């Protein structure tokens, strides 16, 4: 009766939340200088990091449609529901693959453009497990997150600007952007990493009012120390109890370049 959770490889949550909760990962890949490497299957996060700092060509690319397709079949066989939520339109073509993939199964799939990434999808993703767990029917289930999504807050500090604008995603010092439906807009530019978190603390502090952080995640592209910069300021400003925190993914990386945070308030 439960639905089956499908994801790709960009939520950043961590491998031990994603397999204790039997959430299915279809992943992205990277081809760097003429090869191809499935994230996380076929090359670590270290490996990558040594070919970016080798100055080495990288492109990303969403899942063929048959990886889609072949997990959907196995996994609806006994006629179980699936709910497969993506990372944003506006930075991929994996959800529409997702979809055709869902017209071409005998399986029962919805697909979700989460409309987000990292975090952003990774908290609709709890959620999802949540509801999935209450027992909530698949068309609740894609209002209540709908409504969710008004309560997440996304911002990037941008780590290589020309690997971002190389990579083709931007819509519209260290660049600041946001999602704005799905789409990355760059919002402000900010002149140091200290600058830039007095700038994230207060538009985090427009964002939530006089409302409670439900979660506040950090994802970073190898750059520890920065996240620490900004939880020593939030943890000032805000009283943060607990931070998810995760190294991003290289797809990510791919395109923030080394350097970049990812920023995610849900808020109460
Ligand atoms: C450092 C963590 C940053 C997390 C927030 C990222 C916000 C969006 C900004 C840039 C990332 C874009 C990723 C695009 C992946 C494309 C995959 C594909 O090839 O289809």
């Amino acid at each position: 009766t439960k639905q089956i959770i499908v994801t790709d490889s960009t939520s950043d949550l961590s491998k031990e939340y994603l397999e204790a909760n039997n959430i299915h990962v279809i992943p992205l890949s990277l081809t760097i200088e003429g090869a191809s490497y499935v994230d996380q299957v076929d090359i670590t996060s270290e490996e990558f990091i040594n070919h970016i700092e080798n100055d080495e060509d990288v492109k990303t690319s969403q899942p063929a449609i048959g990886e889609f397709i072949s997990a959907y079949e196995e996994l609806g066989k006994d006629g179980s529901e699936i709910i497969s939520i993506h990372l944003s339109s506006g930075l991929s073509g994996t959800y529409n693959t997702a979809y055709q993939a869902s017209q071409m199964v005998d399986a029962n799939v919805t697909v979700i453009d989460s409309k987000s990434i990292s975090f952003g999808l990774g908290y609709q993703i709890q959620h999802l497990v949540e509801l999935v767990k209450e027992g909530v029917s698949t068309s609740e289930i894609v209002k209540k997150l709908n409504h969710l999504r008004e309560n997440i807050k996304l911002f990037v500090v941008i780590g290589q600007l020309n690997q971002l604008i190389k990579g083709g995603r931007i819509s519209k010092i260290k660049p600041i952007g946001t999602l704005d439906d799905g789409r990355l807009e760059l919002v402000h530019n900010a002149r140091t990493q200290n600058s830039s978190i007095q700038y994230l603390k207060k538009e985090i502090a427009e964002f939530i009012g006089d409302h409670e952080i439900k979660s506040i995640g950090v994802a970073h592209a190898n750059v520890i120390e920065y996240v620490d910069k900004l939880k020593k300021v939030f943890n000032e400003a805000f009283h943060v109890n607990n931070y998810d925190i995760n190294v991003t993914t290289p797809v990510i990386s791919a395109h923030t370049g080394q350097g970049a945070i990812g920023l995610v308030v849900l808020k109460k």
